[PDB]
């Protein structure tokens, strides 16, 4: 899976979106691109939690810890974990932005630990990040199709 990179390139790549310095190729872009499209149709959900995110060093991980028990409770799904990825990048873009860089890495380790500790198994049994990548490729009917058809699989 190798979900600590995963994370680690993701941070990178949106707090360079922002202006700030800190697994195949393909996943990484594929990620990066369905976060951003994630972003633009869910805008209202992405503004508003920025908005009502108050992260301090003191509140950080309660704020982490509650957002994803929230978004993960009725299960897993692709989208779920495309918007734990934005989630982890606004909490990581507002902690630079409040001068709070040292939240950074520890949003990165919270992010890596959630998804080996609680999201390896699910997609290691949903096809991988090969999976994801796939259903990127596809339209929403294809999507609709490959979810029924490997429900039919296994
Ligand atoms: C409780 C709480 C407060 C918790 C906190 C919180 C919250 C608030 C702010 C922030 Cl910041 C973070 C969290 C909320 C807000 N909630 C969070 C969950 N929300 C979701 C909404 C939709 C889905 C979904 O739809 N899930 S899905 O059915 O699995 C699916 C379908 C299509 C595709 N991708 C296609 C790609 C199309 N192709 C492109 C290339 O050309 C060919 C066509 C469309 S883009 C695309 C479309 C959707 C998602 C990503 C990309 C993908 S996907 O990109 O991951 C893939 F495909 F799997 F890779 C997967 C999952 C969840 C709703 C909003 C609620």
């Amino acid at each position: 899976q190798d979900n600590r990179e995963i994370v680690m390139k993701y941070i990178s790549y949106k707090l360079s979106q922002r202006g700030y310095e800190w697994e195949s190729e393909v996943v990484h872009q594929t990620l990066r691109q369905a976060g951003d499209d994630f972003s633009l149709r869910y805008r209202r959900d992405f503004a508003e939690m920025s908005s009502q995110l108050h992260l301090t060093p003191g509140t950080a991980y309660a704020s982490f810890a509650t957002v994803v028990e929230e978004l993960f409770r009725d299960g897993v799904n692709w989208g779920r974990i495309v918007a734990f990825f934005e989630f982890g990048g606004v909490m990581c873009v507002e902690s630079v932005n409040r001068e709070m860089s040292v939240l950074v890495d520890n949003i990165a380790a919270w992010m890596a630990t959630y998804l080996n500790d609680h999201l390896h198994t699910w997609i290691q049994d949903n096809g991988g990040w090969d999976a994801f990548v796939e259903l990127y490729g596809n339209n929403a009917a294809a999507e609709s199709r490959k979810g029924q058809e490997r429900f039919l699989e296994h």
